[PDB]
């Protein structure tokens, strides 16, 4: 089986290693071609140009910095007739739309998008899940090949859905990390032990697994009443900022304060955090 | 309360949590004296055997043990203003506030001659108060904690975290930081999903695993922070680009964007040459500088 990979960054090299381990004949291209150095002894062929790399195989795996770079790399690649593109470059839903439209206008058989939900060092383990979006029949053709990078989950036939879902999941993760950095800064500056604190904290974050579905149900049915009030949540954030200032510690969660303050001004002070969702869906604003 | 001879307890504050505390103390058999600015919120406790005191001073005179649960530590100070004498009184403050607000209140009651001050951080909502699964952190003199343990079992399970009165507030604010970030992320995720036409409940099924995962990831990061091991983990540069992807996903959908303070501190990290470090490397950027991000 002939497979081409475009991009040999930390994730690209991890993908290259997984595909070699799968037993495929691998053709690779990278802007910095010397990053293929470790793949040549495994039997990988180095293509001079994107165009050449694409010519070598009917299945093209892409893992570059961003979808802007993907479009620039595909720029001169004019002939994709017969080619299946597997794009594992993270980006936005509409970025995936523009790339899928570009390759399909140039002949591509299909486009499927993958969001890898792990780091390079765990790629290829069954516990490592990649969300896949695009035509079912294209997923089914590529499922065996894709197993080389871990567990695939077909989320939708719409190519833009892996990026939509992965961006949603990264919001949650980003939120968790913002609160956690703030917590550890406070605990550290107070002379407390970060590991002991995690022993106390990590359990209560476990708990959220239970509460996040409840909040999600309330949001769908637009039931914004029921649960700790937004006024209470905003006071909490004011105690966090001042607990921090007392210790000379800086504070995150500014956007959360700003949106909750405006909610109170709009008279939603007595609603639960479910009532913050329409604050976002209704207005294009960076809080 | 195990004795047929029911002890006298005073309660200052009858908001949602104060009224939950009242019902816990009445249900445990206490002889309860209450005060509230809005006196009529006591009305539901009177047919249960609660006495309503005219003033905070009268309330404090009625019991050797005073439980306080008010809006904030400033209202606590305002309410103790005309209380002259706390001789032989134990003060149990369940009002949320900062570490130094607890210090400032602990000096108000000490100056009045209070026997002791302990602080409690209730880690649940009023409806779950009194279930043994409901945990309150207590900080203050371990001997005062020990004496008040049976009385405190009325509101559920207590955990003595420290002899320092400021610690319950320190730890609770640190815990509320984590929860605030979780909720900020969740509201952003739900807004993107909703605006795209996807099913919030279906998404919760997909995403509830990831938050459970953080049972493991968080103690890993804590360890890294304590050893100042900032290298190892997905780098801040990749974190920052995921935030730019999130901002632009939201913009495509006409949806607003939270996580600004995170975007700002991670950008500065990059400028300062810490782009290759994990999230652990952001902790020293907070501890080094009194700034709002
Ligand atoms: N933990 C992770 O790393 C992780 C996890 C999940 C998904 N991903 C995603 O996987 C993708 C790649 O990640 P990575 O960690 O491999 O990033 P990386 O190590 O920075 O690699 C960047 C890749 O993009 C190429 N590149 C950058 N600018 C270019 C340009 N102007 N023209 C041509 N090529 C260019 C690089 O080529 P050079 O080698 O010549 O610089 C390299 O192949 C990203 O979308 C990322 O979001 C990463
Ligand atoms: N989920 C929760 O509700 C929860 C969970 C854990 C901890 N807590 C903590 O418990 C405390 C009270 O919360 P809550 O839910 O009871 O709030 P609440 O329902 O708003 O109760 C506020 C209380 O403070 C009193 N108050 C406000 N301003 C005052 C003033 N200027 N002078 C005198 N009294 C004043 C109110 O008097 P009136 O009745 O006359 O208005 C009422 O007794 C807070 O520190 C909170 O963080 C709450």
């Amino acid at each position: 089986p002939h497979v081409s990979l475009i991009g040999l960054g930390n994730m690209g090299l991890a993908i290259a290693n997984c595909l070699i381990k799968s037993g495929c004949k691998l053709t690779v291209w990278n802007r910095s071609a010397e990053k293929a150095a470790s793949l040549v002894p495994q039997g990988a062929t180095v293509a001079a140009t994107p165009a050449e790399c694409v010519a070598s195989s009917p299945t093209i795996v892409i893992c570059l910095l961003n979808q802007d770079v993907v479009q620039q790399t595909l720029d001169e690649v004019i002939d994709l007739s017969g080619k299946t593109i597997i794009n594992l470059t993270n980006g936005t839903p509409q970025q995936a739309v523009k790339v899928a439209t570009l390759v399909q206008q140039r002949g591509a058989e299909s486009y499927i998008h993958g969001a890898i939900m792990t780091t390079p060092e765990y790629l290829g383990q069954p516990s490592s899940v990649t969300l896949i979006s695009g035509p079912k029949t294209a997923y089914e053709s590529q499922k065996e090949l894709l197993s080389s990078i871990g567990t695939t989950r077909h989320v939708s036939d719409d190519i833009a859905k892996a990026s939509l879902l992965d961006n949603a999941l990264l919001s949650v993760m980003s939120g968790v990390f913002e609160g956690w950095v703030q917590a550890l800064a406070i605990v550290g500056a107070a002379g407390e032990d970060e590991v002991d604190f995690a022993a106390l904290a990590s359990p209560l974050v476990a708990s959220m697994a239970d509460q996040l579905p409840v909040i999600a149900g309330r949001v769908r049915e637009k039931q914004y009443v029921g649960g700790s009030p937004i006024t209470m949540g905003l006071e909490a954030l004011e105690n966090i900022s001042e607990t921090s200032r007392e210790l000379g510690v800086g504070v995150l969660l500014g956007s959360m304060r700003e949106v909750m303050s405006e909610a109170v001004k709009k008279g939603k002070g007595g609603e639960s955090i479910a009532g913050l969702v329409p604050m976002l869906t209704e207005l294009d604003k960076k809080w």
